[PDB]
């Protein structure tokens, strides 16, 4: 393989041959790679239409050049809760607060997260604004797992060898098929999952992803434009499981819930986004109480899915997460995981 | 205007707005654009599919930034014989011989020109190993011109800051518009021209951009591939006349041409084509003598249209041409060249 021959097929608006996306990522990872043929690799895949396979490939080479985590340290049933970010909403941290909820609920998590990109307020930017240790290694995620029933994989610390395309996705500004592939690659390998996907187009060929590796994934696109799902309308979720793909549109106002705003959702700065944080685990009722427990239930869905029916499975997700708050189980676990940091 | 928003807008499959394709490029020569931001731009505008406004635009832009002849130095009826290269053939430099045979029947001739990108010898190496000077500034240029009666502007002398653009297309290594604009940047700015393209798809473009200007040019894509009025077979012309453009397929057998095998135009290195240079001006008859004769015919038709009726200025352009070598005006222009850049 070489550039001229991958970058030649792309831009005839031809799929790649097998291996060859892999050979390109490697390059990459390597740093091997001029970042103009990054950029021309980045977008030309993006403009031809990736395809799952394709994009099965790119992840994998990251996850191949990736840290693990230490032998028998991930429970199989591990379930992310994480999204492509890029929906251009500024939102309070919906994953992230989520995923806490999730965990204190009883189900690991082991959540991949990054700082900001074109938001205010990162899951990461957020969670060290709660006093949340971040930057742990490989030994030390795997100990929080253990010890608190949750886990954070920095994405910077756990795939160094991504700094090359991290530097030319910032140059370019747009996204690109990159953009889908932090939460195709989480290094602890969880098997179930809440993905967020921003680009509608694209949510389909992540779902594809996920399929192939016979994950047990909702796939979640708000219509509304957030790569949550959302309370403001209806959402579209790729259910994946068994190995296939079912495309599904989710409606909240079947379980109750009141159409909220975007501007409900709003979030600021770390500071800001903390304190809604603190507010929703100390029993806030409203919007962004009513978006956390939806997502939350939506990550119990996707562990359920590691074995049944849809709408059971809701209303048991539903029920979990909103005790899982009104018990105040959430808020000490985020007690006990800032203080899981402060003790080394 | 911004990279995130002009590429954002390639990537969603949309023309841009007017101005956008002219402030990218006059980003990228002067040197303010990253590597990773022209290489996006190049390969995202290559696969929208670009349009004549735009190609025009990046054309602009360019003979904005290069330098110009010195007033009142270049013929208002100069012609241009050049193409985009890459046929992916090999040949000999039929657009550089058909040039020496036209200035030798009295049209004024400014070349641009360009060594090897895909090929063993572009006509800018043929003409260095001639003894040819080929890196002379306007001044010089201007002289060539009315002491010899043509004028080659090799494109890295004239074009100083495409050389950001240059570099991430040799590193990218595959063709895009950029690939384009060669022949539609010519510093001098002859009206008329013989214009190969490689690209069937892209021909009408470039025609377009030339009509923009209400140039008398033929775009033509022999139907064998070459970026010539191919002997092998017909070519398709682009007629640009009186601002507009009409499609028409040109057989030169209806001139008496007798078909040729693309081998027999086979070409090599500097050396060999030099000696094929001298070859065709010394009278050899047989295939590439054919080939030089109908291009240089071409071009001569496009400078008659500056005024010109078809059939009898093809007639009358195959005579000239042919008598041009005939006589060995072509071969003594040549010598006269050689000469005058001896001579400072
Ligand atoms: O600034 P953006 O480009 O829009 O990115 C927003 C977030 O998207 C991902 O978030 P994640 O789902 O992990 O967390 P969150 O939903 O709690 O913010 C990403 O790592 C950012 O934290
Ligand atoms: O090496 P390539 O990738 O095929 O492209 C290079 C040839 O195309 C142009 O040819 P021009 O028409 O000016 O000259 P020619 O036809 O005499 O070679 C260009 O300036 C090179 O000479
Ligand atoms: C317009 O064509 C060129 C302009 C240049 N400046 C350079 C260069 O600087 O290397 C190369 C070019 O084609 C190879
Ligand atoms: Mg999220
Ligand atoms: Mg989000
Ligand atoms: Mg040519
Ligand atoms: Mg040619």
């Amino acid at each position: 393989p070489s550039w001229p021959q991958i970058l030649g097929r792309l831009t005839d608006n031809r799929d790649l041959a097998r291996g060859q996306a892999a050979w390109a990522m490697d390059q990459i990872m390597t740093g091997n790679a001029r970042p103009a043929q990054i950029a021309a690799f980045a977008v030309a895949m993006t403009m031809k239409a990736p395809t799952a396979d394709e994009v099965g490939e790119l992840a994998g080479v990251m996850l191949s050049h990736a840290h693990p985590l230490p032998a028998d340290t991930v429970p199989d049933d591990a379930v992310d809760v994480v999204g492509t970010g890029g929906d251009g909403v500024n939102t309070v941290n919906l994953s992230t607060m989520a995923a806490i909820v999730v965990a204190a609920a009883g189900v690991p998590v082991v959540k991949h997260g990054n700082r900001a990109a074109s938001s205010l307020s990162g899951g990461a930017d957020t969670l060290e604004a709660l006093g949340v240790r971040i930057d742990l290694g490989p030994d030390l995620v795997a100990r929080s797992l253990a010890e608190v029933g949750i886990g954070f994989c920095f994405a910077p610390r756990f795939h160094p060898s991504y700094r090359h395309a991290a530097a030319v996705r910032r140059e370019i500004g747009v996204p690109t098929v990159f953009n889908l592939l932090g939460p195709l690659t989480n290094p602890a390998r969880p098997r179930a999952g809440l993905i967020g996907c921003a680009f509608a187009d694209l949510a389909e060929v992540m779902a594809g992803v996920f399929a192939a590796r016979r994950s047990s994934v909702l796939v979640v696109h708000g219509d509304d434009g957030l790569d949550e799902l959302t309370t403001t309308t209806t959402s579209t979720i790729w259910r994946v499981a068994a190995g296939s793909v079912d495309k599904l549109t989710f409606d909240p106002a079947g379980f109750g819930f009141a159409r909220a705003q975007l501007d409900q959702l709003a979030g600021g700065d770390a500071q800001a986004n903390a304190a809604a944080v603190r507010a929703v685990l100390g029993g806030a009722r409203g919007p962004v109480r009513d978006a956390v427990v939806l997502n939350a239930a939506g990550a119990i869905v996707a562990h359920a899915g590691l074995s049944a029916e849809w709408l059971p499975a809701w209303e048991e997700g539903l029920r979990r997460a909103s005790a899982a708050i009104d018990t105040g189980a959430a808020e000490q676990l985020l007690a006990r995981w800032v203080r899981f940091g402060r003790q080394i």
